[PDB]
């Protein structure tokens, strides 16, 4: 149980990124997504992901459905968070990363953290993290 | 002649659009944009800018590339940013904004600031600033 990540909505803003159906990630991420870092995880970004993120990071994917009107992209409905917090001696077995996800309401959704890790272990070699700062 | 907001890359997250070709706007900010304020005008946002922007208020709309592969929305090269800076002081004749644009290289850009403020003049109600804070 990780408490709601409160005021990540004004963490720095890591990257975007819209994912269209057909996407092999469409039906479980589909819309338009940005992550988010807070200040303790941020330097770690900013120097290309070449050391491990410290204890205390927290990243948020922050998932909203896309909206297509009136030939523009808009920002829809919040769909889902997803949350990885770092802690290298609390989640041993999934990298030191605590996985979690939260609905609109901020209320918990039930996840397999082993599933969401499974998939992350492809960037094992940048500390479990897909994203990269855009500058 | 405003300096290059340094640092504005870290400032809270507005909001987020993608201009489509087509959309009357396409030729001038047409792309994926991505809107930040400093701290001193992030209150204002969140109250609903139902009062104007505080002096030393900073907004930045940053105007990327969009690139679409493989199912997905990316960001490309960045094409240039917007800034709009408060001082009712120094800018009486456009609503006390100050309208400036850098390029990727932050070399500012020349531009007609009467002309930013023209179409601005739409959002007059709000202080000049269109975007709404999306939670
Ligand atoms: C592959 C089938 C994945 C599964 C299962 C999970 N995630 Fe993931 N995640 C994936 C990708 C390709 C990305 C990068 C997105 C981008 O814009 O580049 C992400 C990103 C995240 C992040 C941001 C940090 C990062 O790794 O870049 C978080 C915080 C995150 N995802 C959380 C998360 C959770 C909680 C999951 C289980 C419910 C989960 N992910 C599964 C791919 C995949
Ligand atoms: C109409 C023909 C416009 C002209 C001319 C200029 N801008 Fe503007 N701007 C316009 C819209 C519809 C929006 C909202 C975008 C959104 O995502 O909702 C904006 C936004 C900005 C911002 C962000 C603050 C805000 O008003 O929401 C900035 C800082 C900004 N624009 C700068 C700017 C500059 C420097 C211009 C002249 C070079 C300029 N704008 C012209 C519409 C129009």
């Amino acid at each position: 149980g990780l408490p709601y990540p409160e005021g990540y909505r004004f963490w720095t803003h890591v990257k975007s990124m819209e994912l269209k159906p057909g996407h092999p990630l469409y039906e479980s991420f589909g819309g338009l997504h940005h992550i988010y870092v807070n200040p303790t995880g941020l330097r770690t970004y900013l120097e290309g992901k070449k050391a491990p993120f410290p204890k205390g990071t927290v990243i948020v994917f922050d998932l909203l459905e896309a909206k297509v009107e009136g030939n523009a992209l808009l920002e829809g409905p919040r769909k889902l968070i997803g949350v990885m917090a770092k802690d290298p001696g609390r989640y041993p077995d999934t990298g030191g990363w605590g996985y979690y996800a939260f609905g609109p309401d901020k209320k918990p959704l039930a996840i397999d953290p082993k599933a969401c890790h499974a998939c992350h272990q492809g960037a094992a070699n940048t500390d479990y993290v897909f994203s990269a700062f855009r500058p």
